[PDB]
């Protein structure tokens, strides 16, 4: 897993759980959504409801204070988003929509309309109309040409053109169509519900060519100079041909997507078949199909894949990247299948982590830092933890389902509170498409409206985080690495706090300043350690350790892999305005960083207790580490403490990114959470303590943490906000 999980609820920093700004239009969202990039550089999403009734856009890098604007549509869609179309014309979003009663409607949204204050839309947004008889012959597909063309594609297999003469009105230009003429046969009928190959997928080629995929895997190409059918491919009969079952893709979805003049389609055979062959003048060429990796039944559905140019992978030999989307329920299944060579026989699938950190940490109970104790307490926790919008969803579905917190201190209502909460985000993320965020970052989008998930490359340490029992081989770093966590996985979360809390100590004084080291550790050792582990891991773990050549594994740990760059500045774009997107992908993707650092620097630290160590040799690095542990717990406390807060001190602590960055690639974005990082373990807990001045119960533990003159009056006035204060 070469990837890991960022998810971003755009709405997050803020209390209401809705834009204020939000218009209604009429016409005379948890079932589609995706993003489109438009003129001005902005992202605008779009949601198609459940019921394919409301279509919903709103500004992706400013989803509160920007306009959220749903249009609401007199009945349905004939066949959900398949019968739909947006693309940007000439500074319009033009949206086209073959309706269930037949009508055609046209919808012109101005550029400046979504981008604008405004409540009001004048002139002609919107046009009905009637082009042919959809009652006789259903259509099922819409796929967008030109501004002036479009094709329809029909259930019982025919294709319909549809030429805009003026700027309004459509006409039919059907196309030459003898498939039928198997009705011939005793095997088809052209009254029969089945025997349709009706299309399932479909791309333009060149401006001319128009690809199409059949629910009998045929490729057929037409050529919209002739309007002809120039090709028809059988995908099938090239591999092993299974007179068992070949399923007939009985719904339209996301089976082919083309780059340059390569092209790859998805065969059911297990549901794993990727055909890619290449395009050239029309005539296509098979080159391999490449299965896919999937287990436990294979019972995951394409989602949306997107065929594009090579990322930036632990291999040099790429040619080019699929990113595949599968789904099975509200789990998500993100892959990259590279290709090495023009070959399309050296490949290598790369796999993802399909959960985030935080959800991951929740569900293993490998979250050390949250703060344990009261019913109100663990409530701030999970409001804090999941944003607004899900908090207040799963009060709602509380309440309906009769469930109502009986007093203050009612610890079964919060059990369930735990569940549903886990749930409504888990719904809430169901995957939907993927964009390509910039030049390559790979997001998916979500049911819920304003919850994206960014799939971001792992750094070499994230890397080790998330491939523990897995990698084969690996550094002596690694190694050790793996080892540690081995050992420290044995023992519990009580103890494992209570070691943290005793580092914490050392820096605060509250373990004196007058002790050595190795009076600190032995203190450490019998509050928190001693009778807490099988000392047969102990062995275990000493034997292992003894293998490493510890001084040169910690300098790479310390000094290379774990303290970040000095930066001559390395172009991360600044932002002219706020970017509420990148703001939080920054924030939880620092805290994913900082979340594996702490729990690393907390299982060597833990080494260095155990074991005689010499405390004058490794003295540097033990006090960096101590240094390292304290930051890290800080800032992981003022991230569940208040994200908002934490994100604003965060990016007003660098000047000439104070309004926040730009990343259009996976090396911009990692090397600005490098930066941030820099900040952290480097003016900033001072801005921050004056910010928040101007998170009551944290800033205990960080005033007797952080505060270790200033600090004196510091620790009078948050005491104060009694007997210590005045006393200090």
């Amino acid at each position: 897993a070469c990837l890991s999980r960022i998810d971003a609820n755009l709405l997050q920093y803020y209390e209401k759980p809705e834009p204020n700004n939000t218009v209604d239009l009429y016409v005379s969202g948890s079932e589609y959504s995706n993003c489109l990039l438009l003129s001005n550089s902005e992202y605008i999403c779009y949601h198609f409801s459940s019921r394919s009734t409301l279509l919903t856009f709103y500004p992706l890098s400013d989803a509160y204070h920007g306009k959220t604007i749903n249009i609401h549509l007199p009945n349905a869609s004939m066949n959900q988003r398949y019968t739909l179309t947006i693309q940007e014309v000439e500074q319009q979003l033009l949206v086209n929509v073959i309706l269930k009663d037949g009508s055609f409607l046209t919808l012109q949204l101005p550029l400046s309309f979504l981008f604008s204050s405004a409540n009001t839309l004048n002139g002609e947004w919107f046009h009905l109309q009637n082009p042919y008889d959809f009652t006789v012959r259903v259509p099922h597909f819409l796929f967008y040409v030109s501004p002036q063309f479009s094709v329809v594609f029909l259930e019982d297999g025919g294709l319909l053109g549809l030429k805009k003469v003026d700027g309004v009105h459509y006409e039919p230009l059907l196309f030459n169509d003898n498939s039928y003429l198997k009705s011939l046969t005793r095997f088809f009928s052209r009254s029969s519900k089945s025997d349709y190959d009706s299309v399932i997928s479909c791309k333009l080629f060149h401006e001319r060519y128009l690809i199409v995929l059949t629910q009998n895997c045929h490729l057929k190409i037409w050529d919209l100079t002739s309007f002809t059918l120039i090709q028809d491919y059988d995908m099938v009969s090239q591999s092993d041909s299974d007179p068992s079952h070949f399923r007939k893709v009985e719904a339209v979805g996301e089976y082919l997507s083309l780059y340059n003049n390569t092209l790859v389609t998805l065969l059911p055979l297990e549901n794993g078949l990727f055909q890619m062959g290449t395009l050239l003048v029309l005539t296509y060429t098979f080159q391999n199909n490449i299965p896919t990796n999937l287990s436990a039944s294979a019972i995951w559905s394409i989602v949306d894949l997107v065929l594009t140019r090579p990322l930036e992978l632990n291999v040099e030999a790429s040619y080019l990247n699929l990113i595949v989307l599968w789904k099975s329920g509200t789990a998500s299944k993100l892959q990259i299948l590279n290709v090495n060579d023009e070959s399309f026989k050296n490949y290598e699938w790369i796999e993802s982590v399909n959960k985030s950190l935080v959800d991951l940490q929740s569900e293993h109970d490998l979250d050390i830092v949250t703060k344990t104790g009261d019913v109100e307490r663990g409530f701030c926790n999970l409001k804090s933890r999941y944003g607004t919008q899900i908090f207040e969803r799963a009060q709602q579905i509380l309440s309906e389902n009769k469930i109502i917190m009986a007093h203050n201190e009612d610890e079964e209502y919060l059990a369930n509170l735990e569940t549903i909460l886990r749930d409504v985000k888990t719904a809430f993320n169901e995957a939907s498409s993927i964009t390509l965020y910039g030049d390559e970052i790979i997001l998916v989008n979500c049911f819920q409206p304003y919850n994206h998930s960014l799939y971001k490359l792992n750094t070499t340490v994230e890397n080790w985080f998330y491939n523990m029992h897995s990698e084969t081989d690996g550094s002596e770093l690694f190694k050790y690495l793996r080892t540690l966590n081995g050992f420290a996985s044995t023992l519990s979360n009580d103890v494992l706090r209570s070691i943290s809390k005793k580092f914490l100590d050392i820096i605060t004084g509250e373990l004196p300043d007058s002790m050595t080291t190795v009076e600190k550790f032995t203190d450490i050792f019998k509050n928190c350690l001693e009778n807490q582990f099988e000392i047969t891991n102990l062995k275990i773990l000493f034997d292992e350790l003894n293998s490493f050549d510890i001084p040169v594994v910690l300098n790479d740990l310390i000094n290379n892999q774990m303290k970040p760059g000095i930066f001559w500045k390395k172009d991360f774009i600044s932002a002219i305005k706020f970017d509420g997107f990148t703001s939080i992908i920054s924030l939880e993707s620092l805290h994913q960083l900082l979340s594996i650092h702490y729990r690393i620097t907390l299982q060597v630290l833990l080494t260095f207790v155990l074991f005689d160590l010499d405390t004058e040799i490794f003295g540097q690095h033990i006090s960096t580490l101590l240094d390292l542990h304290y930051k890290q717990f800080l800032l992981l406390n003022l991230y569940r403490q208040d994200k908002c807060l934490l994100a604003e001190v965060l990016l007003k602590d660098s000047s000439e990114f104070s309004f926040g960055v730009k990343f259009f690639n996976y090396g911009q974005l990692i090397a600005y959470i490098d930066s941030l990082n820099s900040n952290v373990y480097n003016t900033e807990n001072s801005f921050f303590m004056t910010f928040f001045r101007s998170s009551h119960k944290n800033i205990r533990f960080f005033l007797e943490n952080v505060e270790c003159e200033v600090q004196e009056f510091m620790f009078a006035m948050t005491l104060f906000s009694f007997d210590q204060s005045y006393e200090i």
